[PDB]
């Protein structure tokens, strides 16, 4: 390479948006720096004392000057997790209306889990797909990571299974949305693993939009994907995720069309084919599937419903999608005289929210521990530099 | 307004004076990596995370910057307890430039000013800074190559006749001048800083002693600054009580200049160093010309007029009592189009390598926790964001 091709090919570094080396990842490992080093136990080095006080006016503007907190004015409290809360918010200056989600910092190390949130951040950031909540913005400062992305106004099918018996002809819509946005984070090499209807999330027009991708994996060389993490709730889990708690196990994107057999028969039965009172009794039925898994008599629920439902709530190496998702596509259950696969998400939906402003929350049902002081350098801030990002 | 924040935000990353452009937040990752990267330090697993992180990255980055290897050295022109000075060709531009290198470790046992008024003098009268780039060992300083070497090597090699002497003293006079105008007092003016070009035309180059005067053009320094033979009586005395002195100390040292080229020894000196420091503080006795028919009256007074007390000095009312002297009554030369003439003594070079004018020529420990010896460091590289 020539010189001004080096130059440049650095200098186009840090305009990436998906750059490690953009210029707000820099401008955090900076911002991080300072934080991890203002205390008095390790101000009595002078290289470290120097380097703040050099850095104290500079610091202190571009703090101010960049994306902060303080920017939204906080509408509702729409969502609350152990990471921290979701909230729909009002950019001050914009006056634009976005759903702002919050992770504690302090929250992440004390709990270990620190790198799920990369995932969430570069799937929404860069999807640009109709399947996938968009993040607009991504910021943070010393106590939270916030992700700007844009509010779904219809909610979650949480909610809308809790307002619905709900009639086959609207769970083979949503079935097939789902399917549709699944494959959409597969081509981006990814497996979500937890696919519930709490990550299901509707637009204005009652569409679907997968959101909170905490639990997603980049795919190996073979779409594979290993993992030492213990279960949050594994009414939604496939087998194989739960039979690899420990990392004794790869696993492939054939795990999320169990989920999606799961929020079928959930759909259509009232609740979840596994359910225990307690959680490892749960654990015990997804197992236990073969024997574990029964359908109420009443023959409600249609032969091919059924039959897509079993197709997915088996082990993995005969269970639908093995061989791709135009056999899940294909199936009988999917058949229809409303839509088409590929003209689905330009269809009118069927529960059309009826919203009353660009703030209207209605279909969202309503609702601080510190770092101690270093006593030598810690570096609580570093597992957080280049979280940053900014749309142009 | 968000416009108004996002641009401030935009130009502050671009300015080439600014302490958070791309140059500066571009050291400070590659510092945080360089201070870390320890078997010690990696035991704490929000420390080894982020390296394990930023490895390739880390990697990719240091490949694409200017490094050290970019350069093939050609030879070793100067060589200091800093570090040395070397004649480079940039492989790729095949490009010749000399190389100030400065050894981080000797250091934290100056270079800012040095950095600054090398990249952004804009003069004749200096010597131009075009990159300035660093490791974990080094600060480097691509400069441009001056072949004709310093005035030391001219005076020990020739005779110099009163003609040429003018010359010399009154580029020095315009070249110390630009250096004032900057704001700037030298603090340490000698032959050894005194380089010239391919045409036999000087420039200042290391800046070392270089400080930033005051609202009134003084300088508050409680330690005495420079080199024995050349230093002012007021800045050998500069004490607690005392301390004040302005740009006229540097005039000082261009009589003591003008003063070894035509006499062949500077006027104070002495066997012993102390005896030097002894013969500059009695300089109104100590003061002495040869029994020499060739230092013409002008000469001697010129020199008189810089070698005395700073003040009844010769510039203390500025540079124009300077060039108003007799001394420079000449019919070769005016001060506006002098470095337009031709110079007394033009380089014959063999090539853009030729180095005839140049005399033939440990680290930290590593750390048991974080020490950061290379934050004093972050910003000195002039690379993605330098003026054009
Ligand atoms: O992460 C979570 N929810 C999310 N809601 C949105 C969203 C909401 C509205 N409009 C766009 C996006 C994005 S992520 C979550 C997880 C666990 C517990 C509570 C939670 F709220
Ligand atoms: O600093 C020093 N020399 C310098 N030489 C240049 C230069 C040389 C050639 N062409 C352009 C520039 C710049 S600074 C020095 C001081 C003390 C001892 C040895 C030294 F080499």
């Amino acid at each position: 390479m020539s010189f001004e091709t080096r130059f440049e090919k650095m200098d186009n570094l840090l305009r990436d948006p998906k750059s490690e080396v953009n210029s707000d990842c820099l401008l955090d490992g900076l911002d991080a720096l300072v934080y991890d080093l203002d205390f008095p136990a390790l101000r009595k080095n002078k290289n470290i004392d120097n380097f703040l006080s050099r850095y104290k006016d500079t610091i202190n503007k571009i703090r101010d000057l960049r994306m902060k907190a303080e920017d939204y004015e906080v509408v509702k409290v729409i969502g609350r997790g152990a990471f921290g809360e979701v909230q729909l918010v009002r950019h001050k200056s914009t006056r634009k209306v976005y759903a702002m989600k919050l992770l504690s910092k302090f929250e992440m190390i004390k709990r270990s889990d620190s790198a799920f949130f990369w995932e969430e951040r570069d799937i929404m950031a860069f999807a640009n797909s109709p399947w996938v909540v968009q993040l607009f913005y991504a910021f943070q400062d010393d106590r939270y990571l916030y992700m700007v992305m844009e509010y779904m106004p219809g909610g979650d099918l949480v909610n809308l299974m809790s307002n619905y018996d709900v009639p086959e002809k609207w769970a083979r819509f949503y079935t097939a949305e789902v399917v549709l946005a699944l494959d959409a984070i597969h081509s981006m090499g990814f497996i979500h693993r937890d696919v519930k209807p709490d990550n299901m999330l509707l637009d204005k027009s009652g569409h679907l939009k997968l959101a909170d991708f905490g639990t997603c994996m980049k795919m190996n060389k073979e779409g594979m994907v290993r993992c030492d993490t213990a279960v949050g709730t594994p009414d939604y889990i496939s087998p194989e995720v739960l039979k690899s708690q420990g990392g004794d196990g790869y696993y492939g994107r054939e795990c999320d069309w169990w989920s999606v057999g799961v929020f079928l028969y959930e759909m259509l039965v009232g609740d979840t084919p596994f359910y225990a009172d307690s959680l490892v009794g749960t654990y015990s039925k997804i197992m236990n599937h073969k024997n574990s898994l029964t359908f109420p008599d009443d023959n409600d629920i249609s032969k091919e419903a059924k039959n897509l439902i079993c197709a997915f709530l088996t082990d993995r190496e005969v269970r639908l999608g093995r061989n791709g998702v135009e056999e899940i596509k294909r199936h009988l259950f999917f058949k229809n005289d409303q839509w088409a696969w590929e003209t689905l998400r330009d269809t009118v939906a069927p529960v059309v929210p009826d919203l009353s402003s660009d703030i209207d929350t209605s279909n969202f049902d309503d609702l601080e521990e510190t770092f101690p002081i270093p006593k030598a350098f810690v570096g609580n801030q570093l597992p957080f530099v280049g979280f940053t990002y900014y749309s142009n």
